[PDB]
């Protein structure tokens, strides 16, 4: 439930690795 930084807009979520995910267009984690 935390914006890790990378918009799923143009940018891939490499904090994927971190569980980051899209959300909201957003990479979330937590």
């Amino acid at each position: 439930g935390i914006p890790c930084g990378e918009s799923c807009v143009w940018i891939p979520c490499i904090s994927s690795a971190i569980g980051c995910s899209c959300k909201s267009k957003v990479c979330y984690r937590n």
